[PDB]
């Protein structure tokens, strides 16, 4: 019985940082989970609102992309790249074929995830069928408006989750940018929908939480842990 | 509430393991928090149900006690040992003089913490005063019967905590002992008092949670982080 994971990527790719660089998909937030799922025998399908995506340019730096990751990123024939090439649009997805819905991030998610009704329906269906919903970094942005098909309440209401920290936005000096673009942080979303936000000791620590079948991670360093947790949570 | 910490130690110190070794206070669960508090400018008072304690013999092994820790442990003139010499009984404690109540562990806590009503009242008072209640490893055994003075409900009811894992007990082969001695695991306590137990990915990982002013850690590897968390939590 083929075990499948639907890995969502932000479709937003545009100038964002003060240095003029663009945000978009944080490379390892897509690559590490991909590797973890593949290692465990899962098949992985990528998807974005538009079927297209761009890389967060800061995530391309050597500190965030090196060694085997860089090699896989550069090799056109890598499993990673060949799979990315087959990226789907929400309309091409059949929710019932997946056991796990994983939302990778990068600041780009703040632009499209909150309004991605079709991806939210897919995540909601996967969750209603006993599957797992997981998200790392700014991925929880997609929880804004995500409803639990069985209860009708926000899927994260009364749940414990983590995600990119407010302090992290401040340390990066992007908090003023978020305010200017009328974007909400992960902690903002958690507060709005009645979720309990639990923070890491430090903003860049590998930190993740498993609350039943809802799994969340804080940042790039938490991508792998988030993926591992989503696999383990299938028995929850 | 002066910058002072009350660090609780288990008073149980009897043969426990299959090899005949005794359990008791897990050295680094007392030492690491002690160093962290002292480093941040806090005065620290030790306390145990009987005013006495013994070391968990497995925690004395090189893998758990080495380097500077071993040096401080052996140095009879260390600030650690001089403070341990002044260990108090619950009756010699004034709850109003502490900002933080910290429960260190080792398997010994499973024997005395659940019935340590006097220490629980102290913890409850500190918490009611706006202070922090923290526990690491089996320390959450202290939460069995702990009441929130403001509501009359279990202090951990509706709260998210972590602590030593059931799987960890099985791996160590101590589950058979717990069953024989009619002891409850941390996860058992969490369920009995309405708390949400959030688990680490692996039983030995450095993992901790901050839920307002209630802080918890999973094991020896998490003692330092739990102490760090208890200090940062003083603003909740």
């Amino acid at each position: 019985a083929p075990k499948k994971v639907l890995l969502a990527l932000t479709s937003y790719n545009d100038v964002f940082y003060s240095d003029g660089m663009k945000t978009g998909v944080f490379v390892v937030e897509a690559l590490h989970p991909f590797n973890t799922f593949r290692k465990e025998g899962f098949e992985v399908d990528f998807v974005s609102e538009t079927g297209k995506f761009g890389w967060d340019e800061h995530s391309l730096a050597k500190d965030f992309l090196n060694g085997q990751d860089e090699t896989d990123f550069k090799n056109k024939d890598s499993d990673f790249n060949k799979t990315l090439a087959k990226i789907k649009t929400p309309k091409e997805v059949n929710a019932d074929d997946y056991q796990i819905f994983m939302a990778s991030a990068g600041h780009g998610t703040l632009f499209d995830y909150p309004k991605a009704k079709d991806l939210q329906d897919i995540a909601s269906e996967i969750y209603a069928n006993g599957g797992v919903v997981a998200a790392v970094c700014h991925g929880p942005a997609m929880f804004d408006g995500l409803t639990d098909k069985k209860t009708g309440r926000p899927l994260i209401e009364g749940k414990s989750i983590t995600g990119f920290t407010d302090v992290g936005e401040t340390i990066m000096g992007v908090d003023s940018i978020l305010k200017a673009k009328n974007l909400a942080t992960v902690e903002d979303v958690a507060k709005k929908y009645g979720a309990k936000y639990l923070a890491p000791v430090g903003p860049w620590d590998d930190y993740s939480i498993t609350d039943g079948r809802l799994v969340t991670g804080v940042n790039p360093a938490s991508a792998h842990s988030t993926a591992v947790r989503s696999i383990d949570a299938l028995k929850n």
